[PDB]
């Protein structure tokens, strides 16, 4: 009878298994402890099924050392150092090609008449580039680009599906731009397939412009400098300087962002674009020598200063700007009559002399991270560790989960308490709540008259009108309170000095929307308006210690109002001679004046004992005039002021003296023979109400116990399985500083496998 | 058809614990009547009060 929710859940639990144990131990047990294994042994078989057709579209399984996904190793590595780090601390040790020049000089175009023609949204009339674009080329056959990592089936070859698709990267291009730029370093990945193609990531970043017109944002071209920091602080980072070969190079910007980078040009080459346009103005193919020589470009940009030409059309297709490019090349006098010969001009050896500059660093430089990412790793393992030896291992998963198992436990553990603690703390929590309400609302006035039949049922019926509007209310409340007062101390509240608090975000965030679904029973209230209808009907106390325990609980009550109105009386009056005197202290005036209108009341108390608490103007007029007489002149509003809290002190001394002589009387024996009026009628009052309430708090743990602890338990479920799912409120909630350490701790082992593992590819020559 | 032969099952072993936490408090505060009805305590008056 103490408890019984629990019961009830372990018979049917029972039940279940009886049923249908056949089943569940198979998949709750069998199969789960076999899953994890079969995992690694039979999936492995079905991965290999696919791969190895997957690997013959490579060609890698034919041919040894040549596969096209070879080179979609060095991108896994990337994208694993741009989910783990994205900021410069990381990405400016990342090898990579980039696309740098003015932005009117159309630098993307390198790369567009290789595979970006056909799907990168392109053309005059705007800044096109609105963040990094990062695109793998492989050697392989026509397949559509991954979009943002995102698996496509297009046809490359058709506008229908080449349409869709340019849609695709210009929605992630402006969506990656926020308010006040219009760029973004935001990157947007690309993994495209298509005859032509080398091996390398090249990168479109934003075009640089120097001045930032009304038709951008302020903050344009700061954010192109901080994003091209991808190169400038990159030593791994290969530079394609762009000169728009439409203005002079003196006009330019990419002269300084990449002579700051690498001023000797060890890790740039320099690249012309629109050159055609030369021959569309006055050509002077002099400048053109000195171009091909770099003493006009201070980067001293190494290797061959390749050139790209186009019709300029925006429909150009990629084969079509390969043909225009070899017959212009080969004939125009700005190549013919200067030292740039067309077969090293071509885009197509540029891709080449890129691709081969780009292996060469990222095998040089690579091994460097692996050292560096294990020295990272020591060093965040072992501060991590010295302050956190607990947590030798440790995921953001597995502290939620901790926490989960934690917080059902211990509002497990608070359906664990007992009745007894429910029905005290009830039952004190609420008479405490509605102790001044009866005493002032319905027994003092009913004291004022000396008729104990009109005392009773003056005070019954507010009784059972205040029982039924006010008391099921507030008890509920008080119900509703007390519960969760307890949950909150076993949810969050510390093992003494031992707590995590990493916690506690979730447990009261867990609690919240627990308390939010934890609706009372609607139908409590009716329960206890027939309770407290009888508790307070049946008023036959024939036994002693029933007696006995209302009068001194019932002086308690009275005592605190005695004091309570002493306390404030002397702050009214202020301190008598013995602390005026004893700590330098006196009276305000209107002290002075609340002592002597306290003195001339106290007379008239004095011999009017039974003076009605209501007073006369004409006492209020006497009480003036016996005070004025003395040079005190008091406005009436002070002395009902004055008269309720000197009157009560009275009352109250009183009714104390007429419970001790209730208790005291009767317990002579040979004076319960003695009908004297000690009729103790507020004894019968106060008993019934705590017998009363003593009913009502058994009546919310029986409710408490067996309804509502049970949906606090069943709502506390609901709501970690939506946080179970809630990833970002696991984040938001869980960021204590050593999850969030073991977590970079985590992918730091990661990337050295990463890491590795390319590193372990390009080992494969030898 | 779905939702009632996945329930019923419960409402067998619900009625059937209501029924033993029942007994036992009926018997143990009426031990001299294990079984009783309505139509049998009435008859027993209609006797006794004859009687
Ligand atoms: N004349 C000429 N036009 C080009 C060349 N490369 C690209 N374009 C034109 O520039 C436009 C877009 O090229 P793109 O590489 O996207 O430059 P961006 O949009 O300014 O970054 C298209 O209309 C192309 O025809 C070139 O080498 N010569
Ligand atoms: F014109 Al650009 F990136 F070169 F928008
Ligand atoms: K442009
Ligand atoms: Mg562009």
């Amino acid at each position: 009878a103490t408890d019984r929710g629990s019961e009830s859940d372990k018979h049917f639990r029972k039940v279940s298994d009886k049923e249908k144990i056949d089943q569940l131990q198979e998949e709750l047990l069998h199969t789960q402890l076999k899953y994890q294994r079969i995992l690694e042994r039979l999936e492995k078989e079905n991965k290999e099924l696919r791969k190895l057709v997957l690997q013959k579209d490579d060609k890698g399984i034919h041919h040894r050392k040549l596969k096209k996904s070879l080179i979609d190793m060095y991108s896994e590595v990337l994208d694993v150092l741009s989910d783990y780090d994205a900021s410069y601390n990381t990405q400016d040790h990342l090898p990579r090609v980039v696309v740098v020049g003015d932005q009117s000089a159309g630098k993307t175009s390198v790369l567009e008449m290789i595979a970006q023609a056909r799907i990168f949204p392109r053309g005059s009339g705007e800044m096109m580039t609105r963040s990094p674009v990062k695109v793998t080329l492989s050697e392989g056959p026509h397949h559509v680009a991954l979009f943002k990592d995102s698996s496509r089936e297009f046809d490359l070859t058709k506008e229908e599906d080449l349409a869709a698709l340019r849609h695709e990267i210009e929605l992630r291009m402006r969506k990656n731009v926020k308010e006040g730029c219009t760029v973004s370093p935001e990157t947007i990945s690309l993994n495209v397939k298509g005859p032509g193609l080398q091996r390398m990531v090249l990168v479109d970043l934003p075009g640089v412009i120097n001045t930032v017109t009304s038709g951008m944002a302020p903050d344009t071209k700061e954010t192109i400098f901080s994003i091209s920091k991808a190169y400038m602080q990159n030593p791994n980072a290969i530079i394609l300087c762009i000169q728009d070969g439409s203005v002079d190079a003196e006009r330019s910007i990419v002269t300084d962002l990449v002579s700051q980078m690498d001023p000797h040009g060890r890790r740039t080459i320099f690249v012309l674009t629109k050159v055609d346009l030369a021959e569309k103005n006055v050509a002077s193919p002099s400048r053109i020598q000195q171009i091909i020589e770099g003493k006009l470009f201070p980067m001293k940009a190494l290797g061959y200063f390749a050139v790209v030409t186009g019709k300029g059309n925006s429909s150009e297709s990629i084969e079509a700007i390969r043909e225009y490019e070899e017959e212009f090349f080969q004939n125009s006098k700005l190549l013919k009559t200067s030292m740039l010969k067309a077969h090293q001009v071509t885009t197509r050896n540029l891709s080449l002399a890129v691709s081969d500059c780009f292996w060469k660093m990222v095998r040089e430089s690579v091994e460097q991270q692996a050292d560096s990412f294990k020295a990272t790793r020591f060093n965040l393992e072992t501060e991590w560790k010295n302050n956190y030896p607990r947590l030798r291992e440790l995921d953001r998963n597995e502290l939620f989960e901790k926490a989960k198992n934690e917080i059902l436990d211990e509002v497990i553990s608070l359906s664990q308490v007992t009745p007894k603690h429910w029905e005290e703390i009830l039952q004190q929590s609420l008479w405490e709540r509605v102790s001044t309400h009866v005493i002032e609302n319905i027994y003092l006035p009913a004291a004022q008259t000396m008729n104990s039949g009109t005392f009773n049922t003056t005070v019954d019926i507010k009784l059972k009108q205040w029982t039924d509007k006010q008391l099921p209310n507030k008890a509920v409340e008080v119900a509703w309170e007390t519960l969760q007062e307890e949950f909150s101390r076993f949810m969050t509240e510390p093992k003494g000095k031992e707590h995590d608090d990493i916690f506690d975000k979730l447990k009261e965030a867990v609690k919240e929307e627990s308390i939010k679904r934890h609706k009372w029973n609607d139908f409590a209230e009716d329960s206890l308006r027939v309770i407290q209808h009888n508790a307070l009907e049946d008023r036959s106390i024939s036994d002693k210690q029933q007696w006995d325990a209302a009068i001194y609980f019932m002086e308690e009550a009275l005592q605190a109002r005695l004091k309570d109105t002493e306390n404030a009386i002397e702050n009214m009056v202020g301190p008598d001679w013995k602390k005026r005197w004893l700590y330098w202290k006196n009276r305000t005036q209107e002290q002075c004046v609340h002592n002597e209108t306290k003195n001339e009341l106290e007379k008239m108390l004095k011999c009017n004992e039974e003076h009605p608490a209501y007073l006369a103007s004409d006492e209020i007029t006497t009480v003036r005039k016996n005070l004025e007489s003395r040079g005190v002149e008091v406005d009436p509003s002070l002395i009902k002021d004055t008269w309720h809290q000197v009157y009560r002190r009275h009352f109250l001394k009183t009714a104390l003296n007429h419970c001790n002589l209730c208790r005291r009387g009767f317990y002579y024996y040979q004076r319960h023979f003695v009908d004297s009026e000690l009729e103790c009628n507020d004894v019968v009052l106060f008993w019934r109400i705590q017998r009363m309430l003593a009913i009502t708090a058994n009546t919310l743990r029986q409710q408490l116990t067996n309804t509502e602890v049970r949906r606090l338990e069943k709502n506390v479920k609901e709501v970690l399985e939506d946080f179970a799912e809630d990833g970002e409120k696991k984040i938001k909630l869980l960021t204590g500083k050593r999850v969030q350490l073991a977590e970079d701790l985590k992918k730091v082992r990661e990337i050295q496998e990463k890491l590795d593992a390319f590193i372990e590819a390009l080992h494969q020559e030898k």
